[PDB]
């Protein structure tokens, strides 16, 4: 017997069109997206060229449109020049992301001020979200606060971060968080078999203790997203790794593993899957759109996923119970028991989607 | 210019049918909530008879599906006798209602051994809300965390209240809440006013320091619900008379002024109209349905709104901005400018469509 969800969505993926397609493109990572269950998916900036303007995200638009096999929206991204000229597509957008540290990147802001700057032009009523870690995460709330809004802490990792965002939420503050699986079922003592150039992340993984305060407050976390962030087997295992997992076809199979075993509820990994995301972001439902899955059948992660380029994953060995068997996108069958069966182009942007528009005063 | 807004829930009203169809009944009631923008409503178990029972629900979901004009879902009641004898029906409910105080309901359990029962045989995924009003909030919160489960409080309306429910999620419990209009936009300045008879409701109206807490802790408070419950102006002037406020057509108008004086934001009033309670109630989206609102249109609320049948208002002569100019709900217009467009019966219950079943394990 099936177990049927809403079509869940990840807030945070890397689908590295344009410019990085050997790691994944659209129709590679909306694929991988499908099999792990997710119908819609929020898309960071930090392609090459980058969406830190309207040329960039029109092209974007093109390349998701045409490629995309599930629903998407695309990121903007704050660079040291573009605060203030966001105005006329920032509603296109799923938000717009700040890279606040050293990471898979070169949206570098040097200065506090240039975040500020971002936090006063960018509209009020739209997402913003941050890569802040460790006291960043304390250096954005104060400049949240500042200047009067909301902020979304991207991928929380360790014990001293979500603490200090319960803390944050007990003043009232509005902000929330999301987590990433291999920062709730990886840690230190999975860095000898990874080694050191695949074991390389942002945030880094954390302790034993780091995991296990993540779990005790669960009540903290808004989302799960999976920051999917493919590199191919060659570029981590060489010279100069670059940080990131792929993660779109093994996060569901781990938190449904985790509920199997009692560790939180369906209602706890609907809420931050389905519910949470459409309300922090303001996206649309999806018409006729639905997942079935398998909570008995039980597996163990190979050395790759089949669909995304990463041809790599961290998670390998690992023993799961839950897997996707049916993915339905909008009155069609999209994925089947490891077949993919809505073509590149079937996905659309949800920002234009007349409900998918932020509501905003006139 | 219009300002589109979602489908707006509103997860606590009273439709008084069957057996008290002369203060309202499903027809009625649902054009009132068209008219303040509500597209779907949960109404609650304490009609004549109550909803206690599996042919008790059969009559009222015949009722409503015949009256309606909105969409719905029907609460079940706790009795002191169907503890364990509604597992059949209960995923055909919004949820399971505890009733732990005096107010306008014979549906009292006078041993919170009842209370446990309840918690305990009630399907473990599925929604309860309580009214519980000062100690009884802290009371059935104990009970909560026996049985290791969630619940809802209806109607929060005092300091000690929502400080309480404050200091539970600080905790990470889960708890929710709501909070009527009457609540935050009157208190004991205005009983004078309203006489003794039209004064009385269940919470009864609090104090300034009251009112003052609920606003200042705005970030607590996950939905706002009308509690609409209508009585005539007979029956609140008369000998006895019962608790109870209408407020489906004042509900908005009173929070979009308040949207309009910068006391909460658009956002603030849509993740507590909209998201919040699709989220604690597994409430489906509504297909091709939207509200569009005029932000900008002054008025004077009159001694009574059209379309209730409790013809009067406690909030006649206040000031308020902003007024509801179209409904459309799955694709028909169901109200305009004062005109109500779809007939009784168009409404349909939510929790018969696929994707308004409350997701569990097999
Ligand atoms: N997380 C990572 O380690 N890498 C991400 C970037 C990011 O989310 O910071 C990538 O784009 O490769
Ligand atoms: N609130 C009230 O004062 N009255 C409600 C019942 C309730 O919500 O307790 C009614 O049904 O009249
Ligand atoms: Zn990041
Ligand atoms: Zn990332
Ligand atoms: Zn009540
Ligand atoms: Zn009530």
């Amino acid at each position: 017997k099936l177990v049927r969800l809403p079509g869940l969505i990840d807030v945070h993926v890397h689908l590295r069109e344009p410019g990085g397609t050997h790691k994944e493109d659209f129709a590679s990572g909306t694929a991988a997206a499908l099999a792990g269950g997710i119908t819609m998916v929020c898309a960071m900036p930090n392609t090459r060229p980058p969406i830190i303007d309207a040329p960039a995200l029109a092209l974007a638009q093109k390349l998701a449109e045409a490629g995309a096999r599930c629903d998407f929206a695309l990121f903007l991204g704050a660079s040291s020049e573009n605060a203030g000229t966001l105005g006329t597509v920032a509603g296109s957008a799923a938000g717009l992301t700040l890279y606040l540290n050293e990471t898979f990147s070169e949206l570098r802001l040097d200065s506090v001020v240039q975040w500020m700057e971002h936090f006063e032009t960018w509209p009020s009523h739209l997402p913003i979200v941050a890569h802040a870690e460790q006291q960043t995460v304390a250096a954005v709330l104060m400049v949240a606060q500042l200047t009067q809004r909301s902020v979304h802490i991207c991928h929380v990792a360790r014990k001293e971060e979500i603490l200090l965002i319960k803390a944050a939420k007990a003043r009232g503050l509005p902000v929330t968080c999301e987590v990433a699986p291999h920062h709730l079922f990886l840690s230190h003592d999975d860095l000898e078999r990874l080694g050191p150039g695949k074991g390389e992340v942002r945030p880094e993984l954390g302790s034993r203790q780091d995991v296990e305060a993540l779990w005790e407050n669960m009540a903290v976390i808004d989302c799960f997203a999976s920051d999917h962030a493919p590199h191919t087997l060659e570029e981590k295992c060489g010279s100069r790794p670059p940080p990131g997992f792929p993660g779109l076809e093994t996060m569901l199979p781990l938190l449904l593993t985790a509920v199997s075993e009692g560790r939180l509820s369906l209602d706890d990994l609907l809420q931050r899957l389905h519910h949470n995301p459409r309300r922090i972001f303001h996206l649309p439902p999806q018409e006729d759109t639905y997942v079935e899955v398998d909570l008995e059948h039980e597996w163990t992660i190979p050395s790759h996923m089949p669909f995304s380029k990463a041809h790599w994953t961290p998670f390998e060995g690992q023993k799961v119970k839950g897997t996707v068997r049916r993915v339905v996108l909008r009155g069609e069958v999209a994925y089947i028991d490891g077949q993919v069966l809505v073509p590149p182009g079937y996905g659309q942007d949800v920002r234009k989607w007349p409900q998918g528009a932020v509501p905003q005063l006139p």
